[PDB]
């Protein structure tokens, strides 16, 4: 019947036309193909049509997204489809969830986590000099650390509190950095930055203590052997450094 290939699929998805996907499920089942197959991924990056959809929004929406996820499910492919990684010059291991978070799409984030997105997928930075030139924007690799570092408390709440699959607040990336180290990494000592970073830091610190009363999140060490406080001191992050100190002092005064 209707025939689908990569340029056709990507045309439909980049325009955001749900009607264009009529016939695709039947096509995939009849020809024994999957949306993760090489023929339906961008050769240069590894993107399936899912990242393509998320990068092509109209008023924040692309109605092919729910349809593609359903098609992936019905072809026994849902997990692989959702979590299929891609790369560019800056990161490898990027997933659809990273895109949905970076584009601030709360609804798509929920949809993807509900249908089995890897809440701990790591977008690892790429470098081209012999010592990491830091050409990429570092946010701690993980979806939770991305949400935190981009000032999205609702997504932070969702990712840690949802009933399907929760991001672990204690998680560490490839540098050994927890979300707290990541917040320190992105701190730049400007007023609005210092304001959201300290608020996010405390929200996560308190939430960790509540869930794991035995556990002090700001005690966990990165691979340099540094706590967030000490990383902050070493890297000149004055505003967050000072806030952690006053908070530590206030916390002892409480008891
Ligand atoms: O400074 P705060 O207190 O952290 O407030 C956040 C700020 O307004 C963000 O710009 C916003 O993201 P949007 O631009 O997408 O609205 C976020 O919404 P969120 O919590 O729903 O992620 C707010 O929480």
């Amino acid at each position: 019947m209707k025939v689908f290939n990569r340029p056709i699929l990507f045309d439909i998805v980049s325009r955001g036309s749900p009607d264009g996907l009529e016939g695709l499920l039947s096509f995939l089942l009849t020809h024994k193909k999957r949306l993760t197959d090489e023929e339906f991924r961008e050769p240069s990056t590894g993107k399936t049509c899912l990242p393509k959809a998320l990068l092509n929004l109209s008023a924040g929406r692309n109605d092919t997204i729910p349809i593609l996820l359903d098609i992936a499910e019905k072809t026994g492919n849902m997990r692989e489809f959702i979590n299929s990684p891609f790369r560019d010059v800056y990161y490898r291991g990027q997933t659809a969830l990273h895109i949905a978070i970076e584009r601030r799409c709360k609804h798509y984030v929920e949809l993807l986590v509900e249908k089995g997105a890897d809440v701990h997928a790591q977008a690892r930075g790429r470098f081209f000099q012999p010592k990491d030139e830091g050409g990429y924007f570092y946010f701690g690799e993980l979806p939770l650390s991305l949400a935190a570092c981009t000032n999205q408390p609702h997504i932070v709440h969702y990712l840690t509190e949802n009933g399907h699959k929760q991001a672990d607040l204690r998680r560490q990336d490839s540098r050994g950095n927890t979300v707290l180290h990541a917040l320190v990494a992105i701190a730049d000592n400007t007023r609005e930055n210092t304001k959201f970073v300290t608020k996010m830091y405390d929200l996560l610190l308190i939430k960790c203590a509540k869930l794991f009363p035995d556990t002090n999140l700001e005690a966990l060490l990165n691979n340099d052997g540094l706590s967030p406080l000490m990383m902050a001191a070493k890297t000149g992050k004055i505003g967050i450094f000072q806030h952690i100190i006053r908070r530590e002092i206030a916390d002892a005064a409480a008891h």
